[PDB]
């Protein structure tokens, strides 16, 4: 899919994240979030359309997703062990990366 559809599913399930009630549907969110940051990770966003896909731009670019996948990793990791408080704990330290990334190429 697209890069505004895959960072709307990273938005959404990140709020189901926040009001989940069993770990499941934590579970559940984080893998949706993981297939998002793996497709946007192949895109070019608006602002870098002009760049070489070597650029020192793009490559940051796909670092951010590489970083991101691998937080909410450590968010299943600790979902698959039930820690549903931590997984939550885990998926707001997400936002920074998040951030990071919308203030350079958003
Ligand atoms: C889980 C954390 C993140 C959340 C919750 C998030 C959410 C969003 C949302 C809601 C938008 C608005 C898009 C729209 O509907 O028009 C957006 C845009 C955007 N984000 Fe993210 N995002 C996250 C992580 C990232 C990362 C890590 C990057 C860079 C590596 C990034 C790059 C972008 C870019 C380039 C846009 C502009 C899209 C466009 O102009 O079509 N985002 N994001
Ligand atoms: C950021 C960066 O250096 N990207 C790449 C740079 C590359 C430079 C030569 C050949 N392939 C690549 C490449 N292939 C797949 C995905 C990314 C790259």
């Amino acid at each position: 899919a697209d890069l505004e559809d895959n960072m709307e599913t990273l938005n959404d399930n990140l709020k189901v994240i926040e009001k989940a009630d069993n770990a499941a549907q934590v579970k559940d969110a984080l893998t949706k979030m993981r297939a998002a940051a793996l497709d946007a990770q192949k895109a070019t966003p608006p602002k870098l359309e002009d760049k070489s896909p070597d650029s020192p731009e793009m490559c940051d670019f796909a670092a951010g997703f590489a970083i991101l996948v691998g937080q909410i990793d450590d968010a299943l990791k600790l979902a698959n062990e039930g820690k549903v408080k931590e997984a939550q704990a885990a998926a707001e330290q997400l936002k920074t990366t998040c951030n990071a990334c919308h203030q350079k190429y958003r």
